Protein backbone atom coordinates (compact mmCIF):
# COMPACT_ATOMS: atom_id res chain seq x y z
CA UNK A 1 0.00 0.00 0.00
CA UNK A 2 2.69 2.51 1.05
CA UNK A 3 4.51 2.49 -2.31
CA UNK A 4 1.13 2.48 -4.06
CA UNK A 5 0.01 5.55 -2.09
CA UNK A 6 2.94 7.69 -3.26
CA UNK A 7 2.72 6.08 -6.71
CA UNK A 8 -0.86 7.19 -7.45
CA UNK A 9 0.27 10.84 -7.37
CA UNK A 10 1.90 10.06 -10.73
CA UNK A 11 -1.34 9.01 -12.48
CA UNK A 12 -4.12 10.72 -10.47
CA UNK A 13 -2.33 13.24 -8.28
CA UNK A 14 -1.99 16.75 -9.68
CA UNK A 15 1.65 16.95 -8.57
CA UNK A 16 3.70 19.54 -10.57
CA UNK A 17 6.76 17.38 -10.01
CA UNK A 18 7.63 13.73 -10.90
CA UNK A 19 6.94 11.31 -8.03
CA UNK A 20 10.38 9.81 -8.81
CA UNK A 21 12.00 12.57 -6.73
CA UNK A 22 9.85 11.97 -3.62
CA UNK A 23 9.58 9.03 -1.22
CA UNK A 24 8.02 7.86 2.05
CA UNK A 25 10.96 9.38 3.94
CA UNK A 26 10.49 12.65 2.04
CA UNK A 27 8.02 15.52 2.50
CA UNK A 28 5.70 15.33 -0.53
CA UNK A 29 4.60 18.96 -0.10
CA UNK A 30 8.15 19.92 -1.13
CA UNK A 31 7.28 18.48 -4.56
CA UNK A 32 4.24 20.76 -4.64
CA UNK A 33 1.60 18.50 -3.11
CA UNK A 34 -1.59 20.57 -3.19
CA UNK A 35 -4.99 19.80 -1.68
CA UNK A 36 -6.02 19.25 -5.31
CA UNK A 37 -3.33 16.59 -5.75
CA UNK A 38 -4.19 14.93 -2.43
CA UNK A 39 -7.95 14.74 -3.11
CA UNK A 40 -7.32 13.10 -6.49
CA UNK A 41 -5.03 10.75 -4.59
CA UNK A 42 -8.01 9.76 -2.41
CA UNK A 43 -10.39 9.00 -5.27
CA UNK A 44 -7.96 6.71 -7.07
CA UNK A 45 -6.34 5.11 -4.02
CA UNK A 46 -9.76 3.98 -2.78
CA UNK A 47 -10.39 1.85 -5.87
CA UNK A 48 -6.67 1.03 -6.05
CA UNK A 49 -6.65 -1.26 -2.98
CA UNK A 50 -9.79 -0.69 -0.83
CA UNK A 51 -10.50 2.69 0.85
CA UNK A 52 -9.29 6.31 0.85
CA UNK A 53 -7.75 8.41 3.63
CA UNK A 54 -10.31 9.44 6.33
CA UNK A 55 -10.48 12.95 7.84
CA UNK A 56 -8.99 11.64 11.10
CA UNK A 57 -5.58 11.42 9.40
CA UNK A 58 -6.29 13.77 6.48
CA UNK A 59 -5.87 17.04 8.39
CA UNK A 60 -2.71 15.77 10.08
CA UNK A 61 1.10 15.55 9.82
CA UNK A 62 0.56 12.06 8.33
CA UNK A 63 1.15 13.16 4.70
CA UNK A 64 4.61 14.42 5.75
CA UNK A 65 5.62 10.75 6.00
CA UNK A 66 4.05 8.03 3.84
CA UNK A 67 5.37 5.16 6.00
CA UNK A 68 3.59 6.79 8.96
CA UNK A 69 0.23 7.38 7.25
CA UNK A 70 0.29 3.94 5.59
CA UNK A 71 0.32 2.30 9.02
CA UNK A 72 -2.67 4.44 9.99
CA UNK A 73 -4.61 3.33 6.89
CA UNK A 74 -3.56 -0.27 7.66
CA UNK A 75 -5.27 -0.15 11.08
CA UNK A 76 -8.45 0.79 9.20
CA UNK A 77 -8.31 -2.59 7.42
CA UNK A 78 -7.93 -4.20 10.86
CA UNK A 79 -11.49 -3.19 11.77
CA UNK A 80 -13.22 -1.31 8.94
CA UNK A 81 -16.70 -2.52 9.88
CA UNK A 82 -15.83 -1.79 13.53
CA UNK A 83 -15.26 1.91 12.80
Amino acid sequence: MNATIREILAKFGQLPTPVDTIADEADLYAAGLSSFASVQLMLGIEEAFDIEFPDNLLNRKSFASIKAIEDTVKLILDGKEAA
